[PDB]
């Protein structure tokens, strides 16, 4: 029942005994294995991610500090299933749900996720992206499963930095990255010089999925993923193909008309949600809004209303405590982002 381990963790390099109990398996996958546990001293729930080390998550997790990113409490090396292999354990903050599971509850119940939650969850996702992109860090795996959620407080926390990397101009990066459904079209065209706007495309895919109740681009392969994008956005132009990958020149594809954005979504869909979505799911990577510009979109105006409350009656979580680092990409947007009632 009680497991005792020694571990340094974030902040100062000082290993200490951490005792936890009520260990339970959350899930298994590409990430490794994630367990739920309770810290004995405080009685706080935590998520322990055990990963086998062979063949940058730790490096990135020790530097990040944000309200919409799951924090690293502690980290330790241990034994595991495989003898003589080294396993890294990340003790992170526990959040009970995922955007995937919450969206799946509403879909199975023939409902669309309420707009108030679509606004709250997307705003906090873009806010977490504005923060990591201000350090040049691209997540490269934005999807509903990686967006942790606390249903009662409506707090969203971005997790799983196992695909994350600091993008530097001049250094190439792998094109086969991101879960296929949320993969930006530059990556499909084999671009190695892509930017952090691949996460904005992936966030646009998450937004569209919450408005439709099912993935907008459910491709069965890298090639079929592009067919799903073309069926909605229409055939990309030469300029768009050059913008996505400057070294691709061989795209022969039939002329498919774009599906108008008003027709993609159901008639009850708010126009501002559609308008925001059209500025994220753009072929040209530079034409996409930055995460900080997405936060300042008119679709999130209700969150900036002094009288906004969650359906349960609680206040919204913290949305306007922006740091200077977080506003770096566009300091003048602080006028829109921090409303009159939230300033000082
Ligand atoms: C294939 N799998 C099956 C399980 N599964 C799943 C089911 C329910 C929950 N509920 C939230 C529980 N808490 C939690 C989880 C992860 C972290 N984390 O930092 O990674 C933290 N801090 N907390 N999460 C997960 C989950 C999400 C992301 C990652 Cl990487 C790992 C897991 Cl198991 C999946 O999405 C897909």
């Amino acid at each position: 029942v009680t497991t005792v381990v020694a571990t340094p963790g974030q902040g100062p390099d000082r290993p200490q005994e951490v005792s936890y109990t009520d260990t339970k398996v959350i899930g298994n996958g590409s990430f490794g294995v994630v367990y739920q546990a309770k810290l004995c001293d405080s009685g706080e729930l935590v998520a322990i991610k055990k990963v086998l080390q062979d063949k940058r998550e730790l490096q990135i997790m020790r530097k990040l500090d944000h309200c919409n990113i799951v924090r690293l409490r502690y980290f330790f090396y241990s034994s595991g299933e495989k003898k003589d292999e080294v396993y890294l354990n990340l003790v992170l903050d526990y959040v009970p749900e995922t955007v995937y599971r919450v969206a799946r509850h509403y879909s199975r119940a023939k409902q669309t996720l309420p707009v108030i939650y679509v606004k709250l969850y997307m705003y906090q996702l873009f806010r977490s992206l504005a923060y990591i992109h201000s350090f040049g860090i691209c997540h490269r795996d934005i999807k509903p499963q990686n967006l942790l959620l606390d249903p009662d407080t409506a707090v969203l926390k971005l997790c799983d930095f196992g695909s994350a990397k600091q993008l530097v101009r001049g250094e190439p990066n792998v094109s086969y990255i991101c879960s296929r459904y949320y993969r930006a079209p530059e990556l499909i065209f084999g671009a190695t010089d892509y930017t952090s706007s691949i996460d904005v495309w992936s966030a646009g895919c998450v937004l569209a999925e919450l408005l439709l109740g099912q993935p907008i681009f459910p491709g069965d392969s890298g090639v079929d993923q592009l067919v799903e994008i073309i069926k909605v956005l229409g055939t990309p132009t030469r300029e768009q193909i050059r913008e996505m990958n400057p070294n691709y020149t061989e795209f022969k594809f039939p002329q498919i008309k774009a599906h108008p954005w008003t027709k993609v979504f159901r008639p009850r869909t708010p126009p501002e949600a559609i308008a925001l979505c059209s500025r994220l799911l753009e072929y040209t990577p530079t034409a996409r809004l930055t995460p900080l510009e997405a936060c300042a979109h008119s679709f999130f105006d209700e969150l900036r209303d002094p009288n906004v409350k969650l359906p349960n009656g609680r206040d919204t979580p913290a949305l306007f405590n922006f740091t200077t680092q977080e506003l770096s990409s566009n300091p003048p947007l602080a006028t829109i982002l921090i409303p009159p009632h939230a300033r000082i």
